[PDB]
């Protein structure tokens, strides 16, 4: 059977922002060591890093002020401040509101003294649905409200990010939105994680935006600041990742960050690196993604509300190309239909079809392979590009230029 994806080059979503190009603890103080070869080429959007690292903190590495300084070499990039990781233990060992506030104030002082403004925002907590305990002496909503008021006083021009749920559920989100609207503590950027199973991801965006409408909340930017297939071993896998990229772009997600499931190995860009120093297959897939310029356009996949193959497409009238990247569970053949092809291609398009194969997150990769490359005659703005013998783990790209 044939898995079909249809790209409509006239159906502009928005400009290319590489919204899903980031990772939690994906960049740390000195891993990757080679910023220019391993980080800079990816056109990073937003990373995520702990507000503090080291003695007494959640992890020994990842200081966000040091990470933000590294990211200045990528002038468009930003980094999320994860305030929760001031605290040690999982679930976080709450030290009382007094120490929490002292630590936040000390961090904000250092933040301002750094002079950096490439932070994405202050994220108040992390997975309260996993880590907040009533025995802390106050509810999550209470800690949220109180910390929100603190942040507005001491860092008024910074965005506030949350509530950072481990998984999306409509009642949980609605309760939080209702609480936050009525008590004037709505986040500037809404945050949750998609690490529990990809099938429902798109339905979560639809649920969330319907909640904003039904509750009278002006539209918030969305950050999915941890995402991964339900199988942790697929972190950074090209095939799996193509579906998150496609769906995040389809719903105009502001930023998305890959999970950090493998705590022994921080600094690998979301398992895009096979080691601290070597690229994995995912690096090459995200490089294709980061290279996209122009407008993102609509991709119609077999079923975005499932595990099946999905992807994202860009059209650039100045560079004169179309790019379509895709991957995921499929029927073993793929038919990529293009409609309303750019008139700059005339009657003849040069089509290069490539794949990046994957063995595991820790397998080094030498890069993609060209499956085939040839010219296609364009009739009524349409071509169909067939790929045989496809799998669910490889990443694929169709790159269209003038013939």
């Amino acid at each position: 059977m044939v898995s079909q994806l249809t790209v409509d080059c006239n159906a502009k979503i928005r400009r290319a922002t590489h919204c899903a190009s980031g990772a939690h603890y994906g960049l740390i103080e000195n891993v990757p060591k080679d910023y220019k070869s391993l980080v800079a080429p990816l056109n990073i959007n937003v990373m995520r890093a702990p507000a503090r690292a080291g003695n007494g903190r959640q992890q020994p590495i990842g200081d966000v002020i040091k990470v933000a300084q590294r990211l200045k070499e990528s002038p468009g990039a930003r980094v999320t401040i994860e305030l929760a990781d001031i605290l040690p233990g999982w679930p976080y060992r709450w030290p009382g509101i007094q120490t929490w506030f002292n630590e936040i104030r000390s961090f904000i002082n250092d933040k301002k003294k750094s002079g950096l403004t490439n932070f994405y925002g202050n994220e108040i907590w992390n997975e309260p649905d996993v880590t907040w305990k009533d025995s802390n002496g106050l509810s999550f909503n209470q800690m949220w409200k109180q910390t929100y008021d603190l942040l507005r006083q001491i860092d008024p021009n910074e965005k506030i990010i949350g509530p950072s749920f481990s998984w999306y559920e409509e009642n949980k989100m609605k309760n939080f939105l209702q609480f936050s609207k009525q008590n004037n503590c709505l986040p500037d950027i809404i945050a949750w994680h998609e690490l529990s199973g990809i099938d429902g991801v798109s339905s979560h965006f639809r649920s969330y935006r319907n909640l904003e409408k039904s509750l009278g909340i002006s539209e918030r930017p969305i950050t999915i600041n941890e995402y991964c297939d339900e199988n942790h071993d697929l972190e950074g896998q090209p095939g799996s990742s193509a579906r998150f990229i496609g769906r995040f772009e389809r719903y105009k997600v502001d930023s998305g960050m890959i999970t950090w499931w493998f705590v022994p190995h921080p600094g690998r860009l979301g398992s895009l690196l096979a080691s601290d120093t070597q690229k994995g297959a995912g690096w090459y897939f995200y490089k294709w993604y980061g290279d996209m310029t122009g407008d993102m356009v609509s991709v119609s996949p077999p079923n975005e509300n499932s595990k099946l193959i999905d992807g994202a497409a860009s059209v650039d009238a100045s560079a004169q190309y179309v790019s379509f990247i895709f991957g995921g569970p499929n029927d073993g053949s793929v038919k990529a239909n293009f409609k309303n092809l750019p008139s700059f291609l005339g009657s003849s398009a040069h089509v290069k079809v490539e794949k990046i194969d994957w063995k595991s997150k820790d397998t080094p990769s030498n890069g993609p392979n060209t499956i085939f490359e040839k010219n296609y005659s364009i009739s009524n703005g349409q071509i169909s590009v067939d790929l045989s013998g496809t799998n669910a783990s490889s990443g694929y790209r169709i790159y269209i230029t003038k013939a």
